[PDB]
C-alpha cells in the first residue's frame, strides 16, 4: 500500500538477509519478539538515509504464521525493499549476488568486518535466543561453506554490556554506518552509551 519513507533516502547497494530458519528452537514468546523485530526493521529500514535491500528467508512456521494473523494487517507482502522468502536458497548464491560476495555475521568469530560493501549480500541470524544456543550461526554458516564475520564494535562494549546484538539492533547498526561510514558514531546512535 503506502509505506511512510524518508523520501531523501538512497540505496546503500547492500543487500541483508535475516535467516529465520530456526522456528524449531524458540518459545511462543521469542517468535513474537521475533515478529517485532522484523516490523522493527523494516520501519529502520523506511526512516535510513541509506537503505538495504532486506529479505527474511526462509518465512515459514510460526513465525509466517504470525504475520498471517496477528500482524496481518502490516500488508507485509507488499513492503517496500524489504522482501519474504520461501526457502534459503538466496544465502547460497542468486542471479544479483553470487555465492563470494555473501557473508554470514556471527558474534563468536574473530575475524572483523572491515567495512559494509555494495553488491555484497550479508546474513544475520534471525533468532531470539538471547544467545543461549552457543556458536549456532557460526557453526551453521561453516556447514553451508560461507565465510563468518564478526561486527567491529567490541572496542565500543564494555564487559557488563552485551556484545551479542538483537537481530534489529544489528540491522539498526548497519544502516546507520552508511551515514559516514564510522563504526563508532553508528554503535553510539544505535546503543546510546
Ligand atoms: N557482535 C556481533 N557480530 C556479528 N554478528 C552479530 C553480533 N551480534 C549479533 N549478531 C547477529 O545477530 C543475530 C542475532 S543474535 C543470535 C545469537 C545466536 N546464538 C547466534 O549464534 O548467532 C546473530 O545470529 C548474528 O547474525
Amino acid at each position: 500500500h503506502m509505506p511512510r519513507i524518508n523520501v531523501n533516502q538512497t540505496d546503500s547497494g547492500i543487500e541483508i538477509i535475516l535467516d529465520c530458519s530456526f522456528d524449531e528452537l524458540m518459545n511462543d514468546k521469542e517468535i513474537v519478539s521475533l515478529s517485532n523485530q522484523v516490523t522493527r526493521a523494516y520501519s529502520a529500514n523506511r526512516r535510513a538515509n541509506h537503505f538495504a535491500e532486506i529479505k527474511v528467508a526462509p518465512f515459514d512456521k510460526r513465525l509466517k504464521q504470525r504475520f498471517e494473523t496477528t500482524l496481518k494487517n502490516t500488508n507485509y507482502e507488499n513492503w517496500n525493499h524489504f522482501k519474504f522468502l520461501p526457502d534459503d536458497k538466496i544465502m547460497f548464491g542468486d542471479e544479483h549476488i553470487s555465492k563470494d560476495k555473501i557473508v554470514y555475521l556471527t558474534a563468536d568469530t574473530e575475524e572483523k568486518l572491515e567495512k559494509l560493501e555494495p553488491g555484497m549480500r550479508y546474513i544475520v541470524g534471525g533468532i531470539v535466543d538471547k544467545n543461549r544456543y552457543k556458536e549456532l550461526c557460526l557453526k551453521k554458516a561453516q556447514k553451508m561453506g560461507i565465510p563468518t564475520r564478526r561486527l567491529p564494535i567490541d572496542e565500543y562494549i564494555n564487559l557488563e554490556g552485551r556484545r551479542v546484538l538483537t537481530t534489529t539492533h544489528v540491522v539498526q547498526l548497519m544502516l546507520k554506518y552508511f551515514d559516514d561510514h564510522n563504526w563508532k558514531n553508528a554503535f553510539e546512535s544505535v546503543l546510546p552509551p
